[PDB]
């Protein structure tokens, strides 16, 4: 809301901050995604700072975010603030690694895809496989970035899974619990 | 609605050993049908009952409430198709005792596979999805038993909906005979 | 809804006078008022033989659900269960309670059993006895369902853990019910 | 629902011809008006034979189910009270409001005891004579429920601080009922 | 609900032993229904009393005085018996029953408060439906004096706000002659 | 609601029986219908002995209302008409037009006297044709109220202006009613 | 509204934040970049925090109050109007010595609030979350105020109102401000 | 709205130090009325400040937030009725310096008690009952203080609404003048 | 909308002193409006202002704001009515200062009394009742003042909605003159 | 909506668009530009084009008077349809400056309202609403050179007429052919 001409987030922005404080929607992905891309074109060595603050939100917006994350040269420091849940807490795993971080009290929260289908055996079949494949991509994503196993992250996503930071921190989730 | 010299009119036909489905088939109109075979049984389990079917469908399973109590008791159930019957409808039309399936010349028969919906885990959507697919295998199978069609020609024709006329009907296997005035 | 010449029945009421219950709704309060007043009144009317419950339900109340169960414990005479359609949730529960030897399925038909649902809002401390309510619950359904199927408390708890689809003739292997009944 | 040959009667008109009455819904004044109409017919027809009366409710208003408590003492037959599925609120204050000796919960029924609820809007004058109302009413019912229970005034308000679920069993104990009613 | 052995049901039961069962909000149809029973009991036997139980939250003012008229118009003695609640017009048709027929039983609550209603429109229009419900409280107030042996000024006083009487303090009051004890 | 025993009557199918029509609700078409069929049955039972017309209504239709007038006036029994609760609008049109001698009031019934409310939407042209045709309506009423009560057109005009709002002693006094009903 | 920058951008020109809203992710992402704005413009010279709240979001205050403990300079908090649920967590959350309330401000604490629907099995998760939550607020209040981790069990059971006198003797601030 | 750089109409009335108060006080109003009251004092502490009022009242807690700011910045606050002051807005017209609190002739000023709302369990009511009495007897202290009415006279005024003309505000001790023209 | 560095159309007519109240009169209308007239006040204490009138009415409260904002002021205050000044819009139209309240020949001013509502126990009702009829008298008293008729004429004439042409308006000295081209 | 947006590029050359519906903010808003224009010249015409189905008759009128009160002429320019107070404010132009497309479309109607209440309001209203019928008649019957039973008897019915007819009819002084 505050100006500074420059709102808050625009100054912020400046200093290569980005911050995701909502659910993540294709209006936020495609702005978080410009906002990659506007930094990397700006300077493509220095460090970009991802702020996340999120409930989650949709799975392709999400993974449209984290293929930006991956494809750009600047490392991409997350750092974890209030709660990172779902696909919030898949960006923040998508960090660079060693710069993974969340504030002390903090929460992430791990579970597995939600959906929906609706129609014939064929059509609601059809779906299913989707999210079963969807889910089984993050699955693997997330070992390779924490280093546990899939069967591990497949069995600890099968119920909502709340951490604090310092387990977030033991899981590999993060690197770091940011202290004071 | 009419009341005759009192029973209503739907009464008066169940005296006659005459059930009317003329509705979508939920959870209440299963437990009236049903109520009705077993009653007709108990009056007399040697003389047929007659089923007129005008239905769109509905419950799966209401409708196999009504299909296996008809298989279950020990009169034949004739069928008859007026109007429509869909889905649910049209698989209980298949069901009647063999040699009495008709449908009037002008009446329509639709078969389509299961409709359904599920929301929520990815684990959750898998076991909705794998019981809608076991139900479809159930009915293919059953609708090959009755039509003399082969399981794989049922799935091919039901993955859209396929409407039919009574002539095409029987000429498939889902009744004997078109009736003729 | 059709009525019956005799005085004048509508179909449920002349099935009643031959000890026949049809429970085809979802089981709530006014359902179980009236399922546990006939089970009284059949009872009274003779304690020796036994009474038919149909059951085409997907469930309901729990509480409401156990003021059937107990009633068909508690009365004199056999009560035989028989599914037709789909008995899920606390229909399954009612299902497998038929005496022992009785508890029979159509072959289409299907049963269902899943752990209970429900909901909670307000202070942690209520959110907290709503959960301890909830998860006592679900081990008084467990356990009776091990005393009903013979299959132990743990493997309940496995099978329920999402919900579970069984054929009639699965439902027969696990001890839900005796037999699977045929034409 | 069903209707029994005798002329004709529902289900539940026929057990109310056995001196039996059924409250299987929530409380409110239609309910509370039926059910006193039942006791004053019952006692009427004869002064010394109990009532039976069964409840299976969530509670409701805390008139209504004075106005049922209240006719329950004032008539002279005895009304046996039996819990099945659940009484909680206003029905598990009227179960430990029947006959002393003559209180009875079916094996896996629950009780459920809680303190009154209830909203208030207005000015600051309105809210203080609407919780003073309450208080008050929250008062009478612990009074009542401790000589009907035979605990203190001080533990039936500790133990309905926050809503309290009992099984049968602890119900028998707490004294809100005399006997599980066993098979 | 019920039925009872030709067929009535339980409130038409009831009837027959001139038993009224007021257990609703008093609305148009409530008072048809309760004034036309209270003139077929009358027509059946005049001198015979009439027994009405009250279990009611209140509502219209007119409609709770045709009622009341109706209840002194008559010769049988009507009387009230509160169960559960008796409040605003109801309170008022419980203190309206026939002099030492008035009772409540123990746990039953009585409840009296001024009228309530609304107005909108032009200033004329609104001060035309203030002076009508200000009168009608005049009314209330002088009918209740009379039959409580309470000053309209006490009544007044005590109905500024919703007063909430236990069945003893509905007898000190006046506005029933006995608790009903069991 | 409540029936009585003689076959088998609702309360108010019994009173009819004794030449007792209950007006107690708002009069539209419905309402009048059945009134109007009321009034003519009880002519053609007995055309001699008069109807007791009871009003308890907040009034309604102008034109229903009239159906009543009217017909209360074509039949050759006296119409008494009696107004407990309120008589206001087409309500209080209807006691006034009771035979004349019976017209009553209980003590503490109010009626009240207004002009005619209405609508109109459209062309100025179809506006012009409402007022025109509600004006006329208004000059019906006046009229008729003037005969029946003996005040001049003008005072009733006048009285008529705002909601008018009388005791039944001023009823009486305005020439509504011949006299207030007494225990 | 006004424009001078509007009002709140000219406060927060001279390290002045304006927290008078219910707090959720919204507005604890613009009050989390309004504090690392005024520690990068200068580390050393304190924050003030004007608290007008009803509470809101657990996560989004904890988002607000581990923002607080991270930077460099002091963070005052005022509470002016009513500091509730995790507002008066974020009042008590100030620089030691610099809490303060007006004299006619309330402060109300409480236990969380939630709620949960689903299996079993998933009321469980969401019951163990909860209460999980509530022990992290007590025992933080404990630390920031001298009270016992009981005593604020025992005082949050239902909601507690407390006069600004009463919220210094409780320890929830420092000072009540006086004219 | 209008435009007069570029100000809208009311920053250019803040340029002047005037406040205008014209709506029901909420969070948002009080946290705009009491940031621009901060700002005017750093602008000078000195100088005193014009708040017009034109309310039907709102929020106690938000009422307070400007109350206490009021008295706690070092400028006069000077409070001038426009149309009607009802509720909190006649308490934060009582609020101005004392001798510079002002209504116009035709202004409208209403006292009353606070009102709000509780549902829950019977301990719940009763702590929001307490709760609202507690805040009713700090307003009706604040008043006594600023009126020099006895607490006791307060809270016999306020049981029901009570409108006053700007003349009998100022015989009641509500404001200090009627601002004539 | 329009734009004339920038200013909306009506920004730009404020400069040359023209204020144009041109909806229902709700307390934000009547808090632009005073802060408004005080603006040009501010500006110029002795040019007078034009205050264009095209109003159904609104809110009686925000009305009086706005009337005895214009009768504060040192400025005169014009009134022009087009279109439409019906019920606290004529009552401002007959504000204006005298000799220079105008209407167009085909605008139309309506008066009439008072609307409102209140719901509740007996004593509220004669308070919202006490009050309306208090605020009837106000408003009656100062129209009087400013046509010239007397109380019980005004009383009389604003009984039911009373429709006046500008000629008409001008016979009853709500105007001074009908502005002609 | 493109950028001056486009209508206020227009006002810079005496042009006012009057596309909608008439209510009281669109006639505010004309009326405010008209004054406009002829405070910053007093000689030079304007040209209003009407594209509106007609709304508020009150609102209409300020925008009528306003015209005829003015100094410079008012040319009109009907463009897709003028009807009811539109078509009223078209044949208001300066006489020699109305003007219509040749497939603009032109509608008279008599006045439309409602009123609900006592007869005695009902009254009011209709005496209301009839006069204002008659006062639309006369100013069109000047403006057209039609009688004013012709006006009344033409409009009793929704009356659409081309712009060749609303020439013939005096609503118009000519239909602008193509440049
Ligand atoms: O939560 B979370 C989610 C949701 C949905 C999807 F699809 C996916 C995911 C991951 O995390
Ligand atoms: O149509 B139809 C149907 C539907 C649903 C399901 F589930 C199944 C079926 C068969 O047919
Ligand atoms: O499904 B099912 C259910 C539901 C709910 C509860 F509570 C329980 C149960 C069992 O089954
Ligand atoms: O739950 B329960 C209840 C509710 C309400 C009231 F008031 C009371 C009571 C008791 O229980
Ligand atoms: O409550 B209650 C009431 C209401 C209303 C009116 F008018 C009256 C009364 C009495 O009581
Ligand atoms: O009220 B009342 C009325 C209404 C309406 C019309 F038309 C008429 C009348 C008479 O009364
Ligand atoms: O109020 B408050 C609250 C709410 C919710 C949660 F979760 C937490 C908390 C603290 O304070
Ligand atoms: O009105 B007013 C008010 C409301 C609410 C509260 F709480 C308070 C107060 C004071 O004034
Ligand atoms: O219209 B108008 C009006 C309305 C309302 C009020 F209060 C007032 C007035 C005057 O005019
Ligand atoms: O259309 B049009 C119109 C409408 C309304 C009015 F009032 C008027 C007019 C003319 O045209």
């Amino acid at each position: 809301i505050p100006t500074v001409a420059y709102d808050i987030y625009s100054r912020l922005l400046k200093d290569r901050i980005i911050m995701l404080g909502s659910q993540i929607d294709d209006n936020v992905a495609n702005s978080i995604v410009s906002q990659l891309l506007f930094l990397q074109a700006q300077d493509s060595e220095k460090d970009i700072y991802l702020y996340i603050n999120s409930p989650g939100g949709s799975v392709t917006a999400g993974f449209a975010i984290y293929d930006t994350i991956q494809h750009i040269k600047p490392d991409v420091q997350t750092i974890c603030i209030g709660m990172a849940a779902s696909m919030g807490s898949f960006l923040l795993a998508a960090g660079a690694k060693g710069k993974r971080f969340a504030l002390p009290n903090a929460e992430v929260m791990i579970h597995q895809p939600l959906g929906g289908a609706q129609g014939q055996a064929t059509e609601i079949e059809i779906a299913a496989n989707h999210i079963l494949k969807t889910r089984e991509k993050l699955n693997r994503i997330l070992s390779e970035r924490t280093g546990q196993s899939i069967e591990k992250i497949q069995q600890d996503t099968d119920r909502d899974n709340f951490l604090t930071a310092a387990e977030a921190k033991e899981y590999g989730l993060i690197d770091e619990v940011m202290e004071p």
